[PDB]
């Protein structure tokens, strides 16, 4: 006769995880949350920042149980990674409900370790949405919620009352490191998409439509006669880019990405930053108060990510990525007195196996160094040549 | 939990069962009578359970049972593990402690156990103890010395263990002694010991026995 | 031999009589059970063979014999000389310690022996000893603390003598206690204790017995 979030929890609450981490740059721990993902392949995802750089990570389930997991995926642009238990028995994952239906009314749960203390859940609501501008050179589009999160509720979850997954925990707003009410989560459709890519291939492939911005405040809508306080405002498109084709013009005004009305530009680079090439997508435009509709297929890019130290843990270098379909990957550009070069690593390298595995993308590789071999073979094409690198 | 002495999410509170046991034991006689199971433990936390083979990542890991205990005499083996007490399934070895820990002396339990993979029932009844409770000072308020305990049934409070330079032996308190009354009033226990003291008398006048002699030791 | 570490035509190494017995014993039991005559000697030069009349310029000089030892029950006497084991002569008494001092316990010898320039034959039987052998650490690797040594037959590792500050005793290790399992398996002897070891686990869990009580000792 009781109201209680004790039903709900009961079956949510072995979704969640803790998670414990050494690593070195110097040695540190860490520790943070996770939420299964799958149960079956016991996919757990997690914030990168708290599994970035680890050398070992272990799980731990609400009953008590640990397990092994290994890194198969890293965002740092949006601060998402993917890890995966090694020998997933009996586990249960999270339903992901869509973050796009949330409104600022809404009721939210959180679920975490905060300072290791073991599976901890608070409550609040949701105060707003769209919250970006934390760390700029990053997608974001936090929910914010008042539900009280501290250090190691990272990587945990944010549930609605059905118990769905609306958010993982990432950040809080907090002088003295210690909760006052402020806490953000990346919003649930972002981690289905930066995941699932993730599990795909080992990174994410990032399509841009090509166009510059910022945001449209109330004084740039004077300056340019528009009615509309808010929104993305086109300063330029690029040559042959998506919006190029597709008749973006600059002076333009983006208010709506596939019916859904947009929050800002950092939204919008949010979005599509998380949306995988190739892509079709359609956008709400405003051109001389006149609204438009225009259909676009998100392109290639020039995106900066997984250096060969994320692969490599420890070994500094040559940026890379994978290449074409299931092709290989490619090393993107060499420094100087990078480690990586300093054994032989060359830009334009295509790492095309490894100890005899054939390697078709960055999860296939870093599936060989999974098994830590004492000597790394590495079976690369310069030019029109096979040739070999090795490491220890 | 706080950083600062600010309120960040993180509070804690005793369980009300607890609350409901230690009180009730103190409004009868001034302190809490601790009874002990007899068993050394620890957290059985996954790893250890490898090492034991036992399917279970939580309770408590019985290391070694005390001769002549309750446990003991129940017969509760080293490299046992505690389940549940009393039908309640047991979140781990502290939470076990703290139950018991709240008990009375004379209480009758049951406990879940798990030995070589099968399940076990037992039954126990809560035995004495050398619980460390009750300084001198907490019922004179300012009279470091010698520890003091009820005795018995209503036998009056006995003084435990007398320290050297500690006030109260510098006022003829030595252990052994079993304060029988007070200022021509009969102390049973603690309580009533604490009773003539809210009083506030000027001149505190124990009447004692040590070995077979009645003796009265002054205070101010 | 060498000043500045590099060869100079002098070199030195175990006698292969010596490496059959020692490692047999190691392979069928972790440890090498040393077995004692019980008699203080030193070695027979020919000064000491004047002041004692003896022909004979090298050998072993009993100067006592252990009363209940090997010795004592063969009938050998202070100031005799002994010459030869089992028909091999006696090159000298560290020659002859290296010999029975690889031989196992219960082992059947003869003696070579000169008492008052008559030569003397004696039937020995090798008996137990206190050698001091196998700490902890060397079982543990880094877990300095309490000596040990096997302990009858397959009976187990028995610990000898802890010692204080020893990081071994500040795991409740207590001398006279003897570890009859580790991790769910049967530890017979310093062999079988160092093979779970091999495993390598996270937790060791020690299954000791302190007088008439089986224990556990947890480690990490």
């Amino acid at each position: 006769q009781m109201p209680s979030l004790a039903p709900m929890l009961e079956k949510v609450m072995p979704s969640v995880v803790s998670i414990n981490v050494e690593g070195s740059t110097q040695k540190f721990m860490a520790l943070g949350s996770g939420v299964i993902i799958d149960a079956d392949k016991g996919y757990v995802v997690t914030n990168n920042h708290v599994v970035d750089n680890a050398t070992v990570i272990k799980v731990q389930l609400s009953d008590g149980r640990k397990f092994d997991a290994k890194m198969v995926g890293k965002d740092p642009r949006s601060d998402i990674a993917l890890i995966q238990i090694q020998n997933p028995k009996n586990l249960t994952a999270i339903k992901m409900a869509d973050s796009d239906a949330l409104r600022v009314g809404d009721y939210t749960v959180a679920i975490g370790n905060p300072f290791g203390l073991g599976e901890t859940v608070t409550s609040g609501i949701v105060s707003a949405l769209g919250r970006s501008g934390l760390n700029a050179e990053n997608y974001e589009n936090f929910i914010q919620t008042d539900a009280a999160i501290n250090r190691g509720n990272a990587g945990g979850a944010l549930v609605n009352l059905n118990g769905e997954l609306i958010g993982i925990n990432t950040a809080i707003l907090a002088p003295d490191g210690g909760n006052i009410g402020i806490g953000f989560a990346i919003p649930s459709n972002m981690v289905k998409n930066l995941t699932s890519q993730m599990v795909e291939y080992g990174q994410v492939k990032r399509g841009e439509l090509g166009i510059m911005g910022t945001e449209l405040n109330s004084e740039l809508a004077k300056a340019m006669k528009v009615d509309a306080q808010r929104g993305a405002f086109v300063s330029q498109v690029l040559p042959n880019s998506s919006a190029a084709k597709a008749g973006i013009k600059a002076g333009d005004v983006i208010t709506s990405l596939n019916g859904k009305p947009i929050s800002s530009f950092a939204a919008l680079r949010a979005q599509v930053g998380t949306m995988p090439v190739g892509s079709k997508l359609t956008l709400g435009l405003l051109r001389d108060g006149k609204q438009v509709n225009v259909n676009l297929e998100l392109q290639q890019s020039s995106q900066n990510q997984v250096d060969s130290s994320s692969i490599f843990n420890g070994i500094e270098g040559a940026e890379m990525s994978n290449k074409g379909k299931d092709q290989g990957v490619v090393v993107n550009n060499v420094k100087t007195g990078t480690p990586a070069a300093q054994i032989g690593l060359k830009k334009g390298d295509v790492i095309i196996g490894a100890n005899q595995q054939a390697v078709k993308n960055i999860a296939e590789l870093r599936k060989v160094l999974d098994s830590k071999p004492s000597v790394l073979a590495l079976n690369i094409q310069r030019g029109d040549s096979t040739i070999y690198l090795l490491m220890q």
